[PDB]
């Protein structure tokens, strides 16, 4: 575009306050948008479809099954979409991982009700299984 360009003011802010890792320090910008869109066109996929949400979601659809499935080239394009739809329905997250949970969420939760439903499950092992932070 051009005309006061794709990003807001007041959005401005929270976009640049979210950070590309939970433990970083590095903050996503114009130039991460690029490296983005510029992957669509290059793979096949439009660049208006990051302007809105329904769009995002087609892409993260495709880009979903690909990460555990798929070189970082691609997975790294996957984590920023995530943020992208995050901005358009307003939806505030932190980092990177807190914008991934959220649309997951919402992803699934449109790809759960009609016959994917989840299958049982097993207990956890008696060994020492006690290593994780919050
Ligand atoms: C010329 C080659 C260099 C290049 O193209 O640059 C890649 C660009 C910017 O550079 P970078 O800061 O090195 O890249 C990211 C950081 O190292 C981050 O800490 C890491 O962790 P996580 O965010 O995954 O936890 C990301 O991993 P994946 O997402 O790739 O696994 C990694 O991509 O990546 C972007 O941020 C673009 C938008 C995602």
């Amino acid at each position: 575009g051009a005309r006061n360009s794709v990003l807001r003011g007041k959005k401005a802010d929270e976009l640049e306050r979210i950070r590309l890792r939970p433990g970083g320090k590095k903050k996503y910008r114009l130039k991460h948008i690029v490296w983005a869109a510029n992957k669509l066109d290059r793979f096949g996929l439009a660049e208006s479809l990051l302007e809105s949400k329904e769009g995002c979601q087609k892409i993260l659809t495709v880009l979903d099954p690909m990460v555990p499935t798929g070189s970082e080239n691609l997975k790294s394009l996957f984590n920023t979409v995530c943020v992208i739809w995050c901005i358009h329905a307003e939806e505030k997250v932190k980092d990177t991982e807190g914008a991934k949970q959220i649309v997951r969420r919402h992803l699934v939760a449109e790809t759960g009700t009609a016959e994917k439903m989840p299958s049982t499950s097993r207990p956890t092992a008696p060994s020492s299984e006690k290593g994780g932070n919050y």
